[PDB]
């Protein structure tokens, strides 16, 4: 499950 946050882009 991918976070909605970007850590990077």
């Amino acid at each position: 499950f991918r976070f909605p946050f970007k850590f990077r882009r």
